């Protein structure tokens, strides 16, 4: 998208050479923000073809509070295969913290539910937050949350959301994350009878892996196409009752996809 | 400061009228980011006189893991009086989460120390994070963290930091928060033998209280002055051994202060 490609170009021009956890090496910048008015269309890249099936199921997976890949397998999504153990468990990652943040006094807090309640009863609240960064359980996670913290905001009947992503693989992960949260905002907005507002993306360590250079330059030479449209065929009783069939994307005509190795 | 004043003006131009928790009413925007190259000087507002004594003592207080105002009273700082109970307790706020985030299995994590360890042994890590947003204890806090999440970054021997502030009182709180974190970066950098890099500030609900409008336009009509300089007179054994006396600010010639009512 225009914002996406400019960020990608920015990492190449200003990025600094860093040695990472994987030993692959990256080019990175620290601190960046981009806004997406969801009224203009669904922020799904067009300079690269994205598998919408994987994005929708992972989000529905998160909302269930599931941390076992069994569910993703039944739907043919193998994006979390590398980090899962023999049983398909990942530890108390994303979903677990969203749906059941464990407190020291034995209780469990459902952040998504409180957020829905805040949106409906106290939309002006400045504390409408969901955090996946549970310091007490990071050690038990197969991987620390990349998209770790997000906040909702309501103004003029429009629902906005800002995401703080501490670590970001610009080529492989970013376009997946943007679509994922944009989708959530739509689901939230529908359940709370609000209009969609802006999706603000804020990143920490924003990088481009050294073995993605060629693919990046390839994508950078492509002209972005008009943004698609997200259609939701029905309104479920709750935000936990959505299904894959409920979502329809229209006007999505992307350039052919680009293959690239994943850094584990 | 140029960045500060432009932000202020932006809230006036693009802000939307919102009703808040205090019933005061605010003008607010959602999502904003500004950078401060700490090499250019210490980011302490000049178009308004700021009380450096309060900023430093609160920070030292945070670093001790203290949540009782007794310490602040002993040094004549009354910035937290309105929220403290009869005993001067505020609940597990900032300092408690920083020095002793309680895990569900009876342990306690010192986030400041682990960060120091990461900067010395693994500066290229993308998980150098401190979070005050402990979902499980928000209900026990006198007030939910405004400056809730921050991340460090190292590149070219320079230490940078990005802060995510979910709620921001632009007139009363922002200049205080900028100076506080900028001071932390210098302390961190000095302990780890690194140079100071950038301080990136990112905000969620960034606002201006309706009863702060006149004061705002008054300040906005002022010409910012050259940034002051921070001088640290010594290098303590640990980041927990600093004292008010170790800090010296030079070349600070601000405009006269502007009084304004605090929204509780
Ligand atoms: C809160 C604050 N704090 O110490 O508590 C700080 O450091 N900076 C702020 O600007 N800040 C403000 C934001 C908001 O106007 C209120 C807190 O209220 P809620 O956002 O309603 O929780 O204080
Ligand atoms: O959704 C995501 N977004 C994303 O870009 N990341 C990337 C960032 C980075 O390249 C890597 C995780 O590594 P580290 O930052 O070393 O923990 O994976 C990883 C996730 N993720 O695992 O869910």
């Amino acid at each position: 998208m225009k914002q996406y490609l400019e960020l990608m170009q920015k990492v190449l021009d200003e990025g600094t050479q860093k040695n990472d956890r994987t030993g692959t090496g990256t080019l990175s910048i620290f601190g960046h923000q981009m806004r997406f008015n969801l009224q203009d269309g669904f922020p799904l890249v067009t300079t690269q073809r994205c598998h919408l099936r994987s994005i929708i199921h992972e989000l529905l997976w998160f909302l269930q509070g599931d941390t076992n890949i069994a569910y993703l397998h039944e739907n043919n999504v193998t994006i979390w295969d590398e980090w899962a153990d023999e049983n398909g468990d990942l530890g108390p990652v994303y979903g677990k913290q969203w749906r059941a943040w464990p407190t020291p006094d034995g209780r469990h807090i459902d952040q998504i539910t409180t957020v829905l309640n805040q949106l409906k009863n106290d939309p002006d609240s400045r504390r409408i937050i969901v955090s996946a960064w549970n310091v007490g359980e990071l050690d038990k996670m197969a991987l620390a949350p990349c998209h770790a913290f997000f906040q909702f905001y309501v103004a003029d009947g429009k629902l906005s959301c800002q995401l703080y992503q501490r670590s970001c693989d610009v080529f492989l992960g970013l376009p997946f994350n943007i679509a994922s949260y944009a989708l959530l905002v739509h689901m939230m907005a529908q359940q709370c009878d609000l209009e969609v507002g802006d999706f603000v993306w804020t990143g920490g360590d924003t990088h481009l892996y050294s073995n993605h250079m060629d693919q990046t330059h390839l994508q950078l030479s492509r002209e972005p196409r008009p943004l698609p449209k997200l259609i939701i065929k029905r309104k479920p009783e709750s935000i936990f009752d959505y299904r894959f069939e409920d979502f329809e994307i229209e006007g999505y005509d992307p350039h052919p996809g680009i293959k690239a190795p994943v850094a584990i």
